[PDB]
């Protein structure tokens, strides 16, 4: 019911909000900071530019306790000046459980997001989906995934795990491009312990079972997880500081502080690779030589740690860098690496980030293991993102380059359009341990060089190790307006 | 040809098979590859990479544009591995062929480990357990027929329509569909042979299956109705309950995707209890990796038509072929459970009427009619027309 | 319970939902001698091609189905959407159930591109479910305007259709009314009366929107006869704007007839006296039959749809019979709908000319002739499909650059003898000189002079010469066409 007046509407109008919000924040505060964890809209007000928030749907209501919003917060605001769509499941107003009014409140921003081409944001802490309401639940999970679907590759999707993500709630998540966790409050699984440990014979808990470590190690379902909700917040600002808005439109540029000539962390490259094979390096001073201020984000952190995916700038444009990693696993490729870069690269494809590979490669990892779970379909993922890709691609050859490995990182035969190696680059067939089909020392001194595929034309030039900043910058300047045809069809085929 | 110098690739030979890629993607056909290869040739140093990355780069670009078919007929190791990966089907046979990125004599040197070249990537390790390998034959005989008859169910190309057969179905209700009123056992731990339910639909019973021995819990195949080709993807119980998990996933998800590319509808046949719990599932990433069958269904726009035989519990259900992930005709018989779990009620949810009154359903049907509109439905939607996403490609998890 | 026993319960709920709902929906329609839902999707449908959707929905009394019967089949051997309001059941109401099933019936045939009859018989707005209603009646507008110049949408109105209800049939290409058991109005009598005293038929009974408001194109005898008529519209039109319509065998006679021959003699010799449009027509096309749109609404102007050498031709022609076949407002938007939806769905435009100018008056001017009467310029010049015109006798000003001139777009403009083509008539520029199509011709305005009997022959020719016609559009979301 309403009142007549127009004052005594207005009131009313207030009264409503005031138990909507305020009211329903205050109790969400209780029951949630007994847990560690903030409320729906505290994560909303720390990710979102102040005063930009926008609230859709505030008075939604189930059909038939009848909480205003139905137990997720909506709307639409600006991360750092740009637009964004949001979503905040509120875990303490019916479980955050899925129903179709949350649903239809988590479509509509979707639509809204995918209308205009900004970014979508999901903070997600679910008690699951609401039973009571049958079938219809899971159609609204089976909507907000098509969304996903239909958005992947149109728009940046990210995906805030920061509660409870069981059952039908995964899928969302597991749909969009990052998905970031935190340390103690969160977990993971589509079959919970109770039940894994009731049909299984398995006892396990939660944090064993899909706990943050678990997926940021093991599972690779987590791209970062946040020491606290504020660390995770600010990774995802911070990434979408590089991305575009959308597929078609730029993303962002901005001032930079480069030094045009030859600087002492550029010399320092020259030094950076040690004389005797056994030893190694961390790439990671090879990336920061190059790399606007020496710094990155760094996707997967503690996933496939023999590979680093990461964003960075060169005079002040989005570039994404690729490079094995010799100090874990030799930066030999394996199956977890591959996944890691291959979704990372066609990611970056789609929404036109030029792709800066740092090679290093002596071959894949060997075993049974890698064999048996597929490494041949699964590893050739990453040939896949390499040669559908058509956005600018420059390699930088440190050091090993040998065979497949060196085909997939980015070789010129697959795509890259610069392709420079350093006087340690030994760019081969195989190592020498390995060519004695038919005096290793011998093969080592002739063949662990760049100069054969030089002499090719396989590589573009063999540089002084401290002129890699300053051609990278030239190659990526002299890039931006590289256009590509692709293959007329639906989509492609690739391996699963 | 294995037995001139080794097989092996070289400048000449990758110019060669290049030369018939350019071709086959000029005109618009099918490719196949025989393979039976000793690896790079090490004489010609670095220029075998670039020859092997040239036909990765053709059959990348050859995705989903043209059909490719690999058969491995012998050593297939290092390089040679490249491009079957990336073709739709890899065919191998047993006794002669195998495949693996790094041989016997590596592991045992780097990692202490003596396996031989049939234990480390022999066909049963590929059809079983990694599912590198979408058939095996017994011999070699076998393996190209079945690469042949595969071909007849496929267009050329991305563009031109797939073959149309002859038919005979019978134009009525036969003893065969009458047959599945009975299929489904009255008491509900008792299985059955979703292939009994196929085979009554398809025409002559008969289809040819992809994946054989890999992810037994879920069947992909193809068939033909009226004489058009169907793609089949369904639950089978008979192993694993007809649970989902990650190979079953991940089978049935590129099984569709290749179909998508190539306008070949979907009918699936849905009995599916959940997903198989676990450490190992859970850990070796179910999310992002069954995940990719939703992906492949939402996705795909080619007709697709639903028959729900039994089970249909939550996320199961959802993937399946639902109306909501993007099927255009769903039927239901009176054994199917659609609701959102079993037991964790059984009198009053187990049954189709709550999505039948929501419409998520649009038809609950005797078994024994469901090869009558099964027909019907695949007639009527061979006109379809559906718009894509505009993006250079999506972010499928991988 | 039991797999059988499961099967028996779902034979149980069939018969229910279907048989018992029949006998009670029949007897208390043929109370108001009208048929059921389901006794007129059999009558349209071919036998046995019918497959119902949605057989089992209910609402959240819950009557399987809510109220309306979905489904699709084929007409004629190739295939349509169909729904069909249940007035007996929930008053045939707009709901949520009522409305997902409509919604489903149409994406499908956007999905397959094949046409929609939509069979209209409602007691309104459910109320009990309010806004719920309004939002799934707006969602049925909206895909019939996406729908719209798309796939082809037509409306049977077989008994009450008011408020709400109006909407979608407004929307759609054709509607269709049958005698005694249908009406129409946006606001029923009882509120009319209450600021004005009139009944349902005066209101919007279909001889009202028949022959006044032009809301209908055509009204039924009986149900029967109104669905025969959809069944004959939908043999000349193509599945959707895409794929061609149907081509049929014919028996034209290759050389010239003596029904080619009357046509000499048709047109009087004195020009007060005038004759009967439609036997030039008939003379034309096969069979000597047409489908006439409109035939109450407008009667100087006819539209129809016929075929020569067995391919779908529309026809619009003045008619001397009424008002001397001058345009005025009516004739104008009637004609010019028509044609927009003819390009819309490739049919070429047949035009036959005898326009002396329009109807003057402070009724017409008043009421807007000139932003109304523009519509059909708009349609001609907007049109791409083939558009054949003969000049059979006046031809007079703006009346004449309308009906298909040749700077208009029409591709070939062929005049009788007795086409009289000038600036305006003798009386009111101040004439034997002029009272031809000669200086036309001499200008190359029209393309050819011909004897009456030749007409046939060279529009056959003509419309064979034009099939592969190709013609640019302006690039734009679309136009602003005067409204």
């Amino acid at each position: 019911e309403s009142p007549t007046s127009t004052a005594d509407r207005i009131a009313d109008l207030a009264a409503r909000h005031e138990e909507a919000v305020v009211l329903a924040e205050k109790k969400a505060a209780d029951r949630q900071h007994l847990k560690g964890k903030l409320t729906a809209r505290a994560r909303i007000d720390l990710l979102l530019d102040p005063g930009s928030f926008v609230e859709l749907d505030e008075f939604v209501r189930h059909r038939t306790p009848r909480p205003y919003g139905d137990g997720v917060v909506t709307g639409h605001g600006t991360i750092d000046g740009r637009q964004v769509c949001v979503f905040s499941h509120d875990f303490t107003t019916l479980g955050g459980s899925m129903g179709e009014a949350f649903g239809s409140k988590v479509v509509k921003i979707y639509d809204f997001a995918m209308s205009v081409g900004c970014p979508v944001i999901g903070i997600n802490d679910s008690g699951g989906a609401r039973i009571q309401e049958g079938v219809m639940s899971i159609a609204y999970y089976t909507e907000l995934g098509v969304r996903n679907v239909h958005s992947s590759g149109v728009i940046p999707q990210i995906s805030l795990i920061m509660g409870p993500c069981a059952g039908g709630s995964v899928y969302s998540p597991a749909l969009t491009d990052f998905t970031v966790m935190v340390k103690d409050i969160s977990y993971m699984f589509v079959t919970g312990p109770e039940v894994v440990s009731a049909v299984m014979g398995e006892q396990v808990t939660a944090e064993q079972l899909g706990g943050p470590a678990v997926h940021a190690e093991v599972s690779g379902n987590a791209h970062y997880v946040g020491d606290d909700e504020q660390d995770a917040i600010s990774w995802v600002q911070t990434l979408l500081g590089y991305l575009p808005p959308n597929n078609l439109d730029p993303a962002p540029v901005y001032d930079h502080d480069c030094a045009p000539g030859i600087t002492e962390a550029d010399l320092a490259l020259d030094t950076v690779i040690p004389d005797s094979e056994q030893q190694v390096y961390d790439m990671a001073d090879v990336i920061t030589a190059v790399l606007d201020d020496g710094d990155y984000l760094e996707i997967h952190p503690d996933f496939a740690r023999n590979i680093i995916c990461a964003l960075g700038r060169v005079e002040g444009h989005s570039v994404a860098v690729v490079a094995n990693q010799p100090r874990h696993l030799a930066g030999v490729l394996d199956i977890d690496a591959s996944e890691k870069a291959a979704r990372f690269i066609r990611f970056c494809d789609s929404f036109n980030i030029p792709v800066l590979t740092f090679m290093d490669v002596p071959g894949y990892l060997p075993g049974v293991g890698q064999e048996h779970q597929g490494i041949i379909r699964r590893g050739i993922k990453l040939f896949y993102a390499y040669a559908e890709s058509t956005v600018p691609k420059i390699t930088v050859i440190t050091r090993k380059a040998y065979g497949g490995g060196y085909a997939v990182m980015g070789s010129r035969q697959i795509g890259a359009d610069r392709v420079m190696a350093w006087p340690t680059a030994e760019i081969a067939v195989m190592g020498a341990n390995s060519a004695v089909p038919i005096l290793v020392d011998d093969y080592r001194r002739r063949f662990g060089n760049p100069y054969e595929a030089a002499a090719h034309g396989y590589v573009d030039m063999v540089i002084s190790p401290s002129r890699t900043r300053y051609e990278v910058a030239r190659a990526l300047a002299s890039l931006r307006n590289k256009r590509q045809a692709r293959p007329a069809r639906k989509h492609g085929n690739i391996p699963l």
